[PDB]
Formats: C-alpha cells, sequence, structure tokens
C-alpha cells in the first residue's frame, strides 16, 4: 500500500527538481522533506507517493465552514496518509492529526529586506510604516490570530485589519513581498524558511530577531494512523542518526548562496 | 403616494429659503438636494415631501443600542422613504440602507480658519495645539473611528479622547467652532461642505490639504426599497444629463462670495 | 465556485505581470484591479479567476444589434460573475448590470500632448485644428453621444463626424495618438487613465482642464447577482480602509515617472 504523502511546495523542503515539472513520481521533488520522506519510508518500510496538497496550504480549519484545508485537510479527510512537510506541530492540528516528534525546530521569525529598521516583533508592532503579515492558512497566522501575547495579539490586530492584506498566499509571495516592499513589508514566517531564504540570492532578506516562538515540524499522519508510531520512531531514529541535521545542513546551508 | 424624503439642513444641499416662513411644504427649502430631490422626484415620477431629519443627524449606529439615528435611522426605521441629503455612502450604512450611486463626490477634508499652521491630517495628528474633530453621528467620525490608517487612528485616538469634545452636532457648529477657535480648531468635514463654506462670507475658513478619503453622497433608501432602483437610475440620469454638475455649480460656485 | 472576474487589460488596472510566460491563473496579472480583485475576493471570501474580456471592450450596447460587448456583455450574457475593471458606472449600464459603489472616481478628461493650445472641452468644441476623440465603445463616447449639454453635443457632433475617426480602440491608441499627433489630437478619456498616462514616460501628455463629468468605476456584477451585495460591501470596506487609495497610489503614483 503506497502511502500518499501530502506535502507542499515550499523550499527547501519540497521543490520541483529543476526540470522535473514535466516528469512524474517522487523523483520530481527534492528537498529536506523529500529526503525525510525517503528516510521515513525507508525506516518504516513503505512506498509512498509524494503529492502536493491541492490548495497549496499547510492547513487551517476554515472559520464557520470548519473545514480543514491544506495538508491538514488532506490528512483529516483521508486524501493523504501522511504529511511530510514543514507542517508545524500546532495544538489545533494535533487535535485533528497526529504529528511525529519534531524532525525540525523552527520559530516564527521576522524576515525583512536587509536594512529594514526592524529588529524584533516588538519593533514591528510598535510601528506602522512597515507592514508585515504571514502566510495565510498557516500556523504562523494562527499563531498570531490566537496569541494572547500582548505584542503578537496586537501584531494580529494590525495584520487582521491590514489592507491591503498583509497575508500572503505562499511563502514565496511573502518573500517576494518583502523584497518588493523596499522594506515596507516584513514577513513573519518560520525561521527555517526565513533562514533558507536568508541564504538564497538575491540575499536581500534576513531573519532579524529571535524567533517569536519555538515549534517543530512534525510528520503528520491522520489521527490514530498506524503509520504514526513507525514514523515517530523513524523521525527519532533519523534524528539520533544525525540524518535530520545532515538533511538540514544539506538543504539549508550546504547550498548557501550568501 | 407622497414620498417622504428625509434630508438635513445642510448648506447648500438643504437650506431654509430666506423667506421660508411664508412658504410651506417643499418650497420652504432650496439647495442642491432640494433641487436634486425635485429632479429625482420628477424623473421617478413621485410627489414627495421634504422632511428634515428630526435629530438633524446623518446617522450612525449607537454602540450598545445599535439603533441608527439621523437620516439613516429615518430610513432604517421607515420614517422616510428616501434620504436626499449629503449622506455619505459608507460600509456600515450600506449594510442597513441602500444608496444610489453617489450623486456627489467628497472626501474628508480639513477646514481651518485661514492661517492655521495645518496643511494636512498628518499635521493635525502630529500636534496638539490645534484641536480638530468631526461632526458626530456622521461618516467622517465613523471614518476615523474605523480607520486603520496610522495617521487617522492617531487622529481618532486623539479626537475620541479630546476634551472638550472635538465633535460637533452640525456642520454649522464645526464651522462656527473653526471660525471662533482662532485656528485652534480644525474641522474635519466633507470637502463639499468645506468648499461651500470656504466660498461664503466671512470667507475666513479654507479647506487645507487634500481629502483624507474619497467618498460619495448617495440618495439613500431603505434597504430593499423599490425607490432605490428608480432613484439610482435617476441619479445616474441626472448625473449624466449634467444636472448634478449644474446643481453643484448652481449651489456651490454660482453663489460664491470669496 | 470560482468567481469569474472579467476585466480588461488596461494599465494600471490590469496588466500582464512581467513573466506572464511563467505564471498561471491570477498571478499572470498585476495592477490596481488585480490587487482589487484579490482583496475583493479575499473579503467576499470567494476564489476567482481573472479573465480578460475577450473583445477588450468595456461594454456598449451595439446600436441595432442591441448586443452588449465588452465586460458589460460578459456580465450581461453570463460569461463573467463580476467585472473588476475601470468600468464606468453609467445609466445605460446600470440598467443591465449592477455596479458596486464606485471604487474609483474619474471624469472624462482631456488628454493633450503637453503644450497643446487646449485647456477645456469648450476649447476643443470651439476649434477644429485639434481633433479629439474618445475610446470607442466606452462610456466616454457614450457620454458625448448621449449628451444633452450644448458643448458636449457640439463636440459629439464633431467627433462622430470627424474623419479620420477621432475614436480609438484602446486607451493606448488614444494615448499614442495624442503623442504621435504632435498635439493635434486631444484624447477624451477618463481622468484616471489620463492621470496614469501623465505619470508614465515619456511624460509628454497631461490632463488639461477639469473633467467634463464625474463618475466612477464600479465593480460590475450581472443584474441582481448575489455577488453585487458582498462586492459592494467589499468595495466600501476597502474604500474606507484606505485600500483603494493605497492601490491608486501604488499603481498610479508610487511608480510615477514624471
Ligand atoms: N525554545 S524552547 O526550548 O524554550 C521551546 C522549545 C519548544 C517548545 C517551546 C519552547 Cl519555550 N514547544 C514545542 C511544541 Cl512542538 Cl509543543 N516544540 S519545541 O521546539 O520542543
Ligand atoms: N463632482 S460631483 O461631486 O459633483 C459629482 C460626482 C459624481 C457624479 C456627479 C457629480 Cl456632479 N455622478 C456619479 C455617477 Cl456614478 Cl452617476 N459618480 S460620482 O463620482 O459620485
Ligand atoms: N481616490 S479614488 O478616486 O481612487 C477613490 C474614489 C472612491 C473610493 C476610493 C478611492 Cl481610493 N471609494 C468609493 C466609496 Cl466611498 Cl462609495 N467612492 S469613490 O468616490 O468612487
Ligand atoms: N509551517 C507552517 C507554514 C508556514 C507559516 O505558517 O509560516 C504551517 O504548518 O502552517
Ligand atoms: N455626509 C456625512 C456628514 C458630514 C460629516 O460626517 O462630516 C454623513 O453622511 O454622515
Ligand atoms: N471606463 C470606460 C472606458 C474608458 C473610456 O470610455 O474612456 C468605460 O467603462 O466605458
Ligand atoms: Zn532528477
Amino acid at each position: 500500500k503506497t502511502v500518499v504523502v501530502t506535502t507542499i511546495l515550499e523550499s527547501p523542503y519540497v521543490m520541483m527538481k529543476k526540470n522535473h515539472e514535466m516528469l512524474e513520481g517522487n523523483e520530481r521533488y527534492e528537498g529536506y522533506c523529500v529526503d525525510l520522506a525517503a528516510e521515513i519510508a525507508k525506516h518504516c518500510g513503505f512506498k509512498y507517493k509524494l503529492t502536493i496538497v491541492g490548495d497549496g496550504k499547510y492547513g487551517a480549519r476554515d472559520a464557520d465552514t470548519k473545514i480543514w484545508n491544506g495538508m491538514v485537510g488532506e490528512l483529516v479527510y483521508g486524501k493523504a496518509d501522511i504529511a511530510i512537510a514543514p507542517l508545524t506541530i500546532t495544538l489545533v492540528r494535533e487535535e485533528v492529526i497526529d504529528f511525529s516528534k519534531p524532525f525540525m525546530s523552527l520559530g516564527i521569525s521576522i524576515m525583512i529586506k536587509k536594512g529594514t529598521p526592524i529588529e524584533s516583533a516588538e519593533d514591528l508592532s510598535k510601528q506602522t510604516e512597515i507592514a508585515y503579515g504571514t502566510l495565510d492558512s498557516g500556523s504562523t497566522k494562527e499563531f498570531f490570530r490566537r496569541s494572547k501575547i500582548a505584542v503578537f495579539d496586537k501584531m494580529w490586530t494590525y495584520m487582521r485589519s491590514a489592507e491591503p492584506s498583509v497575508f500572503v498566499r505562499t511563502t514565496a509571495e511573502g518573500v517576494a513581498r518583502v523584497r518588493k516592499s523596499k522594506g515596507k513589508y516584513a514577513y513573519l514566517l518560520e525561521s527555517t524558511m526565513n533562514e533558507y531564504i536568508e541564504q538564497r540570492k538575491p540575499c536581500d532578506t534576513m531573519k532579524v530577531g529571535g524567533n517569536l516562538d519555538s515549534k517543530g515540524y512534525g510528520i503528520a499522519t491522520p489521527k490514530g494512523s498506524s503509520l504514526g508510531n513507525a514514523v515517530n520512531l523513524a523521525v527519532l531514529k533519523l534524528s539520533e542518526q544525525g540524518l535530520l541535521d545532515k538533511l538540514k545542513n544539506k538543504w539549508w546551508y550546504d547550498k548557501g548562496e550568501c
């Protein structure tokens, strides 16, 4: 039984392998999460099909509709057997899907175009010149939507009324937006992505500040999926074998272009 | 059946005719909106009675009570069939009443007694010496109250807290307050009134800076009224036949005194 | 359902990005109306497909055939769910389609090559040296065609009978013609496009005089469409949150080249 892995195009976790669009199969993709999926499938002894979540969303439960979209939805509604993505372990997702132990640590972080007078979330919150937003339908946005933390809950008050929307559809759009914004837009996103981008040409962005929180990417499987246990042990195996570090190095730093 | 037209004594939209005491019914009044109402009535083929809004207000929803006052309330509660007044098309209002397309454009503008060291909203927001307020129960106030724009949020933060109240009940009061404040009061009001006032003796006020927002006056009708369509088309007709411009010229600039 | 947004390639409202040779769906497009469509959609919470009106016309009822072309037609004949375009609210159009409140004001204005012996429509109406025309199949043409106003009537009389046609198929054609005409052609186009063009290199054109009239672009939906309401409310929300002015700034002025 081929495990349907839901994942999302998000560098460097999962990326079309240059010139593999026209291709098919898992080999098309590359990235930390593709390798991870590999080491996971190998350690759990399963065949998997990497599928890119249709709506290209990580997963959020639509308010009112209550319907999970993105990779979470995939798992929740049985469209996918497992999500091997920079899928943030969050409480609201862990209620509806299972998460392996984190295979990666990240925090919400601020990406700014280099030179933006922003050193912290506080800075962002304390000012108006510089818009900032998050991926919509992602844990970051939810982090802010939900945070009682005075500075975030506020950053949210701003972001949620912000217009144009400070929310971007994709990390690339946030990043593009930061780059295109002449520093007038700060993108709140996961330090791992932020760190990846920081290391990619045009190298005009950087992570400033520490992370606004600490979380992890877990491999998500549907609630009570039998894969969960295997995958979880796999992740831990992988972690202890230094594979995750090896992978993170491979995908973040070994290709550093800055 | 005689259309009850709610309107508001607001120059030069609706004004008691110099005599007026010797006149009855519609003929008491003259002004852009009286003329507009005449042509709207003629073009929608209804007989109407101009009636001034009891509370002389345009209309805002009372927080807590959620009751609408002013012309909006007159429509909302079925005291009037139509509002033909410089009634600003706003989101909260369009939610409870219908507006023809705007028959007049306006923006929130600043009226200052001539010679006030203010050239913009940013200026007012940046200082404390010159008070500034808007008509309460009006769209200008609601604009600031609901504005997320840094400068206006600041301004609203100030105005909402200003003591004594920077808000006025009538434009006449705001205008008087400007004229009497020796430049210590800037009146945030709609450019149309501001322009009109600018052009009337004592010619001591002026609009400064551009409009803070762009909006329109719409002939309002109760949500889902039949008149709405007719009135809307009549407004478009009147607009296109140049009547609106002819009326605006007649009432704003033909009478100019400065 | 995915709302089908008809709109028109008209800078800066809707324009092909720059690599629209590598993007799909809505991201191929950029511009004020593209941004407008996005927030409109985000606020009305619908998915949309931007689709450029086939005939690249705005909408005019073909005399004799009585068939609406352009985006009006697209809406009138059910090909589009909504037009998010510099579509002029006009009487004839509101008779067949629904317009939101205007999301942008404009007036018919005269674009002349900078330094053209023209300062007004009266000026144009008085002379024959400077040809002037409008966009054909536009509200601007129809304004003149249908104008009862002596001057615009004379101008119409002139334009309709001017040879070669003073009318142009596109704004670019009109603009090019202004430029190429060494100032012997005045383009009567909406102030907004006039202003946009003014702001674009070669900066050889300018809006002269006031507008001949005042109208707005509204987001159009088929008559009695459910969307109309939400979109109208969206437009108002957006307008009040300063979005439309931000967009206007972003697309007109923030890239100003003159
Ligand atoms: N940085 S940290 O060690 O304090 C830290 C780490 C994690 C925290 C919280 C904190 Cl304060 N949350 C967990 C979530 Cl998955 Cl429930 N992940 S974590 O990276 O181990
Ligand atoms: N300039 S103005 O305020 O007098 C003005 C504005 C509009 C008018 C007419 C006039 Cl006279 N027409 C409407 C059309 Cl949509 Cl029926 N639009 S408008 O910009 O609000
Ligand atoms: N300044 S502008 O022309 O771009 C403009 C005009 C109107 C906007 C917003 C903007 Cl940004 N909002 C609408 C709503 Cl208030 Cl009914 N009216 S408008 O005058 O056509
Ligand atoms: N990793 C995030 C997506 C990126 C973000 O939200 O910043 C998630 O699972 O929702
Ligand atoms: N036209 C405004 C009143 C004037 C103002 O608010 O300044 C309204 O409809 O509320
Ligand atoms: N916006 C216009 C087109 C341009 C023009 O007519 O000048 C319309 O809706 O017809
Ligand atoms: Zn390969």
